[PDB]
């Protein structure tokens, strides 16, 4: 039922994360992801309602995928013998961040408060819907190119949300808060928010701050770039080295720096078109 519904295009990507194809679904012709992960490579299975088998990736996609957000929805899945197979939304034509700001350089404060905000929704949405995505980077993030949307990508790394310390992690390291690096121990909301302050950095500043452990735990952050008084305080905010002096959701959202973000279309007129 699978190769029949589906037509396979030519391959978008693949890694630790596994393999994933364009695709044109046949009963209309909606552009599709179409995602191969093998069975022998997931470390993290989880159940759903019926109570099936199933990677972690899938219970969290099933999670968000209900109603409009900025995360991807999972619109199928499959099980093979040896892999699971995700059949995902795909924008028309799409680029992924980490790419964009490649090509651009930094970005200018007024693009990056606009993606940045987008991407506060979606975690909001993620976190609403019991869900940690745990691995929050520019190249986890798919652009709409036409309408100016952003959209939340691989929930390989993801786990519930839940209240109590986690222990394992498996994001990318440079991207991970100074309580993993020295005690192997960290809460979601707030190492969430510390990624989002790396993010924000590298929107900003073409590249990411911190590389090697010392300047992570140090916590020190440069400016090669001319950022304003207020993203810096923002960005600054959100790497606090202790997690409780990190801002939440809301503060994040309520900072002097967060106010006038333009709509995903007026993004797209202004600096896609
Ligand atoms: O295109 C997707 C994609 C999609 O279109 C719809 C749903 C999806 O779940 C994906 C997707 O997962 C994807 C890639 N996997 C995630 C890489 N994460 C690395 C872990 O740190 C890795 C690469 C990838 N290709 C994006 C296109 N990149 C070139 C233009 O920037 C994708
Ligand atoms: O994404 C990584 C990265 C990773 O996903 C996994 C392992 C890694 O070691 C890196 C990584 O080293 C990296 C960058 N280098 C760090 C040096 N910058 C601060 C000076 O210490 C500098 C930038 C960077 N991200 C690219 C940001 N997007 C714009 C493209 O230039 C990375």
């Amino acid at each position: 039922p699978l190769e029949s519904q589906y037509q396979v295009g030519p391959l978008l990507g693949s890694g630790g994360f596994g393999s994933v194809y364009s695709g044109i679904r046949v009963s209309d012709n909606l552009p599709v992801a179409i995602k191969h992960v093998e069975k022998d490579r997931i470390s993290d299975w989880g159940e759903l309602p019926n109570g099936t088998r199933v990677p972690m990736e899938v219970v969290l996609l099933k999670k968000v995928s209900s109603g409009f957000s900025g995360v991807i929805r999972l619109l199928d899945w499959f099980e093979r013998p040896d892999s699971f197979v995700l059949i995902l939304e795909r924008p028309e034509p799409v680029q992924d961040l980490f790419d964009f700001i490649t090509e651009r350089g930094a970005l200018q404060e007024e693009l990056a408060r606009s993606f940045f905000w987008q991407v506060l929704e979606a975690v909001r949405h993620c976190h609403n819907c019991g869900v940690l995505h745990r691995d929050i980077k520019d190249e986890n993030i798919l652009i709409d190119l036409n309408r100016g949307e952003l959209k939340l990508i691989d929930f390989g790394s993801g786990a519930l949300l839940k209240d109590t310390v986690y222990t394992d992690f498996d994001g990318t390291r440079v991207y991970s808060p100074p309580e993993w690096i020295r005690y192997h121990r960290y809460h979601g909301r707030s190492a969430a928010v510390w990624s989002l302050g790396i993010l924000l950095y590298d929107m900003v500043c073409g590249d990411i701050p911190f590389e090697h452990d010392e300047e992570i735990i140090r916590g020190q952050v440069f400016f090669r770039q001319r950022v304003s008084s207020e993203c810096q305080h923002l960005i600054r905010w959100c790497l606090a080295l202790r997690p409780s002096d990190r801002p939440t959701f809301e503060e994040i959202q309520n900072h002097p720096w967060m106010q006038d973000v333009l709509l995903p279309q007026e993004t797209a007129e202004i600096h896609l078109h």
